């Protein structure tokens, strides 16, 4: 069926201080919708051009496609990674993960940090699962489509757009991305892990 | 372990008069071992990067490991799509779940050849499952990383950088395009659809 | 010499109620510096690999000093596209050139407004002159430095990353597109237009 | 008026053995009227869009315009840059110019010869000069549209999309990238150049 808009497991205010209820609230209720919006609107777009046997317009109907479609998965994990029961560090299997594939959990850490805060534009950082050499890998992804490989199954993500901190943290970016930190819900990613390994 | 080079399961010349033998060596032999040589010196720089905990090159290393790695992803997945005793339509599952989605096979083929000679740059054409709206979906691929979201599987693919046919087909893109569907193996589609259904 | 972050010729609070002190103030003294230190630490990094004979970064700082040339480029043409003492319309050579170029003022500022709240991430409207086609048209820029041709010579440019609306506008880029015309320098832009012609 | 497809200067196979006549037929015949045509059309269906007050296609259109027109500008460079009776190296302004931006003729060869050879897809390299910060700078291009800022002039220019050399070097990139010194107009560079600090 159609994409729809998730629900949050936690009211916009829970996350304070970290990250501010004003910025859950229009993150949540004005940009994800539009995402969802504009993906349903490219599907649609996509079954009128076969039904009226046109595809002259090929290339932007496959680029909302992709655009809104990724918005739209990217902010879905996001909605997931997030708890205000969070923080800490990561327990069992995933624990070994990470300190085998990045070296520590600061390590990997560290790593994230960087290619969150050095994105040159709007961008993400992500923690995805190689299927294809069975690694855990970060990725720099620009906007929400780009600069990753197919297949790949994402684990942890922190948006890096503007809109996600700018109210809140103006340009400190970095402040942004050391406070995500604490709001990590673990038990997700793990989640996600075991999921990807199975 | 390391990425390798996978072998072909045909002799280089099984797949003419569409695709030469020359161009299926040089795109193996030369092509595709390169991006496996890249993805492996970009996770090698990664490690270095986390032991000399120096980030200053992160957006050059996710990039090399972003191209690479998805070049090493998309040609892993061409060469098994392609099939000397190849072509005709699909059967099963995978033709109705096709022409359930498209419309009809013809329906679906006329989107995708439409996705593949418009590219402006490198590019491929793909069919993918998507996880989270449980739809295939046909994406326009940029180069052998961008366009597309992250978690879908890839199930078919074109490649249509230059090389891919530029010695048999020269400027004559649509050609090639056409030629494709001679040699398709839809066993192997069919076998992806099933895992990522699964 | 070194790039330099431009004074600018009015007050940070000059632009209200269409544009904030606030925002003036953050995307002049942080945001515009940091590009015009970007530009000038990667023309040093260039120069260092020149004397070790090392391209093995090429790569990374071509990229570095296209995006923040670009910024540094994009900013101090915004700078001066804006005024106090503006608003209203083009006169003279401009009004006629932009008539007929796009049938009417009117018509031009829906192109550019279309342009200007359509890019999917990153980005700014232009208004650039072609010395090819001696022709004035107009550009929707990704982030700083993609999407148009070598040699166009910019006339008048709307930054639309969202640092540069959201504290006041939040999610409402339509809004701070539209008040924009409130602000614009005519007499900035007939100059630039002027040169491009001579 | 209309884009139009230039003459070329020189009889199709007066590069050999450097570029092979068949590359230069299909390059110019082929490959350059096309974006000829596609430049022409961008610029009717915005002119149609504009008439009938829809700006659906925004995104398209603003892509089609630039993608085209830029491929029409770098390869009407491309004609000019090349010449029979070339190769050597620059002589008077132009030479202490660039030992003078690079450190020597040697230095500045390396460089560009990186940047040409390391594009991740279609690509050009790219001797520009900056009138804001009045240096000669190298630039690495992207497809034919991106990476590079606004209001730089062009001097030099090697393609390095796929079909440029395919044919006559296949993968080996390298030796149509060490072949093309043997055919730069230098005199052309010269020109452009002076027009540039004019
Ligand atoms: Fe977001
Ligand atoms: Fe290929
Ligand atoms: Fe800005
Ligand atoms: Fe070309």
């Amino acid at each position: 069926a159609e994409y729809t808009l998730p629900d949050l497991d936690w009211d916009y205010g829970a996350l304070e201080p970290h990250i501010s209820g004003q910025i859950n609230e229009l993150h949540h209720s004005k940009h994800h919708a539009t995402y969802v919006k504009g993906a349903n609107d490219a599907v649609a777009k996509l079954e009128e051009a076969r039904a009226k046997e046109d595809h002259s317009a090929i290339l932007l109907n496959e680029k909302n496609l992709a655009f809104n479609l990724a918005g739209h998965v990217n902010h879905t994990i996001w909605w997931k990674n997030l708890s205000p029961n969070g923080g800490d560090k990561p327990t069992g299997e995933l624990a070994a993960a990470i300190a085998d594939a990045f070296g520590s959990f600061d390590k990997f850490r560290a790593q994230f940090h960087a290619a969150a805060t050095t994105v040159q534009g709007s961008g993400w950082a992500a923690l995805g699962w190689d299927t294809l050499g069975n690694k855990l890998l970060i990725f720099q992804v620009y906007d929400h489509q780009t600069n990753f490989p197919l297949a790949i199954v994402p684990l942890l993500l922190l948006d890096m757009w503007e809109h996600a901190f700018y109210l809140q943290y103006k340009n400190v970016k970095v402040d942004f991305a050391k406070a995500f930190w604490n709001v990590v819900n673990w038990a997700d990613v793990q989640s996600r892990y075991a999921a990807a390994t199975s």
